């Protein structure tokens, strides 16, 4: 009677027996291809109007234009059979008439499959997962419905549903019913709200939330009326329009996740005193093996320059740091600027044997003694200092850390990456 629908990574998206795991995200390194499969049975003498699907995605997650392929029965559609509309968060897909006609009036389930990549980038943050988010609106009428967009509140915690009807042709109408949505963390695919907009008034502010984390409005279903949610044009406002198209409730499966891992690493003398100006890389075996990279072809010419220009910079800082009594807040600042473009520049790793490779990742610790890697797979790797803070010797040994899903956060650890926090959450290595 129901189509039935799910969406997975490809290979493992199965409609009659979904997956039991997939809330739980699974571990990804920054620059990682996500391959998707959305699979969706229709039934047999099926009549639609509309088969259309639509996916966002949390900014973390680009989708790769260009990669989407779709099949009925394991035979390809031609281009004819639907419309495609590509954005930088998703796309929609809605079959034609002629796309209808082949999953419509036959005589077996028809099997639907939807195909297609997003690539982790250099925005998503250590454990804070990403996601997609895929709707399938269909129906015996026309149906106007499509999937939730994400959206950050405003700077001070602000996001504000809008909603509005229409009639099945797009007419002004008032309110149908009293409309409850769940506001969801779309990171994590947590609820973290429930509202309802009474039949008079159609907007509310949900305040306290983070301005960093991505959220969205989920219209709980309204017997005859399907959601379409508008583009997002600022942060903090999100519109739904209702539209009275008489169709059942959209197919909305649960999606996986990816999530990628980091450490934090405080640079310490024997007194715990932190030191300025230690060089670092990355090595994934206790001795030789190979060091870990930015993948060259993957970052630009502008990516690659702010690295060194931001490094010329902190070594400017360091050496005026290093020159003034113990009686610089600006080797700080410097060194967060680093940082800043080591991340952008970070689009993919990989391992090389070459430690001088001009692409090899060079962490440096800021005045109070701190650096940090994101965008990992768990694992053990090694630090191997490539340069002394001034007055200390050279380390001899790598120094033994473990990447794990909560090891950037976790106290239970060397130090605190910020003194006075109260948090153990960072490796301590001495001097
Ligand atoms: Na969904």
């Amino acid at each position: 009677a129901k189509p039935k629908i799910d969406k997975d990574f490809k290979g493992k998206a199965n409609p009659d027996t979904p997956r039991v795991d997939k809330d739980t995200p699974v571990n990804h390194q920054v620059g990682d291809v996500v391959e998707y499969e959305i699979v969706t049975k229709i039934p047999a003498l099926a009549n639609y109007a509309t088969a259309n699907w639509s996916d966002r995605m949390t900014e973390g997650l680009a989708f790769n234009k260009g990669t989407v392929k779709v099949t009925v029965d394991d035979v390809a559609l031609e281009a004819g059979d639907y419309a495609l509309t590509e954005v930088a968060t998703g796309f929609d897909l809605k079959l034609t008439d002629a796309g209808l006609a082949k999953v419509n009036d036959q005589n077996a389930e028809k099997t639907v499959k939807i195909t297609y990549s997003a690539t982790l980038n250099d925005k998503a943050i250590v454990e804070v997962p990403e996601s997609n988010d895929v709707t399938f609106n269909y129906g015996n009428n026309p149906d106007h419905g499509n999937t939730p967009k994400p959206n950050k509140p405003n700077e001070n915690g602000d996001l504000t549903l809008t909603k509005t009807w229409v009639d099945a042709t797009g007419a002004p109408i008032p309110a149908g019913a009293e409309a409850t949505f769940d506001l969801v963390n779309a990171q994590a695919g947590k609820v973290v709200q429930t509202v309802t907009l009474t039949t008079d008034k159609n907007t509310v502010t949900v305040n306290g939330l983070d301005k960093n984390t991505e959220y969205k409005f989920v219209e709980r279903s309204i017997k005859g009326y399907s959601a379409d949610y508008q583009e997002i044009t600022t942060a903090g406002e999100i519109a739904v329009k209702n539209w009275k198209d008489e169709n059942p409730k959209p197919l909305d499966p649960t999606e996986p996740k990816v999530v990628t891992y980091g450490k934090k690493f405080v640079k310490v003398n024997d007194k715990d005193n932190r030191l300025a100006g230690a060089e670092f890389v990355i090595a994934n075996a206790d001795n030789a093996g190979q060091y870990l990279a930015r993948k060259a072809d993957k970052v630009s010419q502008e990516e690659k320059q702010l690295v060194v220009t931001t490094k010329d910079a902190l070594d400017r800082a360091v050496a005026a740091y290093n020159a003034l009594t113990a009686q610089k807040e600006k080797v700080d600042k410097a060194q967060a600027a680093y940082n800043a473009a080591v991340i952008a520049a970070n689009n993919a790793f990989e391992w090389v044997a070459d430690k001088d490779n001009e692409n090899v990742v060079k962490l440096v610790s800021d005045a109070q003694g701190r650096f940090e890697i994101t965008g990992l797979l768990a694992g053990t790797y090694y630090l191997e200092e490539t340069k002394q803070p001034a007055g200390y010797a050279l380390l001899t040994s790598r120094q033994k850390f473990e990447v794990t899903a909560t090891s950037y956060s976790a106290t239970g650890q060397g130090i605190e990456y910020t003194a006075g926090s109260g948090k153990d959450d960072a490796t301590k290595v001495v001097n």
